[PDB]
């Protein structure tokens, strides 16, 4: 008894490419996840590029949660500053203060 079975199949979708813009939002500690697009703190910006094909000229809103620390705030600041992004909106913040 022996017989070689197989299991053929295949479906044919759509694979639309719209346009939308750029939205952060991070949490906890320090993990970042994007609409339908998780990431990490380490492919952040490897992902970011991979999303947005490395454009930096593109006003991103960078949200972080309530429960963010100052030196997570500090070193995502840090990290996007050296690594481009020269265009980031400030979501619920549009005050300047200066001494």
């Amino acid at each position: 008894m022996d017989v070689k079975v197989n299991l053929p199949a295949s479906t044919s979708t759509p694979q639309p490419r719209p346009e939308k813009p750029v939205y952060l939002s991070v949490k906890a500690d320090n993990s970042m996840f994007i609409g339908n697009d998780p990431v990490t703190d380490e492919t952040m910006i490897t992902a970011l590029n991979a999303l947005t094909e490395g454009k930096k000229d593109t006003t991103i809103f960078f949200r972080a949660d309530k429960t963010v620390d100052y030196e997570t705030l500090m070193k995502v600041m840090d990290t996007l500053h050296q690594a481009g992004y020269l265009k980031i909106g400030l979501v619920g913040e549009e005050t300047a203060k200066a001494k």
